[PDB]
DNA sequence: TTGCAGTGCCCACAGAGGCCAGCAGGGGGCGCTAGTGAGGTGGTTTTTATATGTTTTGTTATGTATTGTTTATTTTCCCTTTAATTTTAGGATATGAAAACAAGAAT
């Protein structure tokens, strides 16, 4: 089990994709043959992955959303992702 | 910019295996003692053995009694010669008993 410790342990037999984690053999599986049994509870759409579409309902319906900030540098400009305000700010 | 498909990371509770005290297994070496077992020494008696005294046994000498021996005085058997003692005539006695005589008595 060293093999396979810390490494791709299950691979996926519709394609060649691997994963450490059960968990992301089930996430994955689904994707393929579509199930998507989540929902929210405000709107129609049905989600694959787990709460982070329950965070889509969550803030989807929530006037608490409140994008955090997150401002940069000397401009202050505010971005809503993190890979954005690196970028900007190396040249800032 | 988002939904979707796929990846990264942080945690955490399991899972795992070395760490550790506890505890039980077989075996080595000592502390100490009850209880015989045997061996050696001392005492006792005892038993054999030895020596002394008394008595019993064996041997020797003297006296008495028994058997034998040639005398030796009976003694006793056998002669020839007397000394009573007996037997046989031969004469004499005696005492009896007739016989004769003499004396009474009778006829
Ligand atoms: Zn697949
Ligand atoms: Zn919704
Ligand atoms: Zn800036």
């Amino acid at each position: 089990q060293k093999s396979h410790k810390n490494e791709k342990r299950f691979k996926c037999d519709q394609c060649d994709y691997a994963c450490r984690q059960e968990r992301h053999m089930i996430m994955h599986k689904r994707t393929h043959t579509g199930e998507k049994p989540y929902a929210c509870s405000h709107c129609d759409k049905t989600f694959r992955q787990k709460q982070l579409l329950d965070m889509h309902f969550k803030r989807y319906h929530d006037p608490n959303f409140v994008p955090a900030a997150f401002v940069c540098s000397k401009c202050g400009k505010t971005f809503t992702r993190r890979n954005t305000m690196a970028r900007h700010a190396d040249n800032c």
